[PDB]
């Protein structure tokens, strides 16, 4: 398990802060679990185990931060292309490891049907990537949770 | 859980070192436990718990080292005092977070009584730490483990 990731400075003191947020946020549900075990000893409750696997949780996207940031080899700063319109950018979040495809285009060729779908110049995510290189570490809005994600290369 | 930790460039290279080595190890011990899992069905064996436990030890030893290399906070090449004969040096193991205390004196001086027990200039602990400053990493022989060690401070 030996694999180099790229990032650059604001990519990596991205990834830092995130880790920051995590701690604090394992701080509290440490400190609620333990509140919720002196108050209603009986544990079958849904509770108890809804606060078990919150920290859990959080234990785990701070275990896999650690790791990222140890791999972590900083890019020069100007290097690399920039994403800009037409560029097909693939994305990777931190955590789950999970891949994500897509190509910024202008508003009337955005198209969720195509390959890598087509996103809006200016739509959200269109923005946020829009000026970013390999390295770039952007929070993506999502319903479920605001994810960060990383530029792993821009092939457009 | 936030907390810098100071090193050396050297110091950090070297707990990088120790991590590449413990994910070599990780490699190897994964790779045991599932042949010693196909082979021996029989899992209540002492062979196939004691390879388990192994791998468990390895895991812990590398999320233990990504999270200080996480805080790591690189000092400054030249800084701090240096320890010499006389110096009062203060040790933490990174894993264990065992504290050590111990003083470098003449191979006359030597004396494991005295508070914090003074170690012989020529002795190999002696050898070891003089020359080293705060920040630094040092390997010490250990019959059960040669281990690494922090110097946290040098108060003499
Ligand atoms: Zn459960
Ligand atoms: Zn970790
Ligand atoms: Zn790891
Ligand atoms: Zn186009
Ligand atoms: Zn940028
Ligand atoms: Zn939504
Ligand atoms: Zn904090
Ligand atoms: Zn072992
Ligand atoms: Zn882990
Ligand atoms: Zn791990
Ligand atoms: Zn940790
Ligand atoms: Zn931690």
């Amino acid at each position: 398990m030996a694999r180099e990731v790229k990032l650059t400075k604001a990519g990596y003191e991205r990834l830092m802060q995130q880790l920051e947020r995590e701690r604090e946020r394992l701080q509290e549900a440490t400190k609620i679990l333990q509140e919720l075990m002196e108050s209603s000893d009986d544990y079958d409750d849904s509770g108890l185990e809804a606060a078990k696997q919150e920290k859990a949780r959080i234990e785990a996207r701070i275990d896999s931060l650690e790791d990222i940031l140890s791999r972590a080899v900083i890019l020069e700063e100007g290097s690399g292309e920039v994403i800009g319109l037409g560029s097909v950018v693939e994305l990777e979040d931190p955590l789950s490891g999970e891949r994500l495809s897509v190509q910024v285009v202008s508003p009337a060729e955005a198209n969720v049907l195509d390959t890598p779908m087509k996103i809006s110049d200016a739509s959200p995510m269109g923005k946020a990537l829009l000026g970013h290189r390999v390295g770039d570490v952007l929070s993506l809005d999502t319903p479920k949770g605001r994810r960060e994600f990383r530029v792993v290369a821009i092939h457009g």
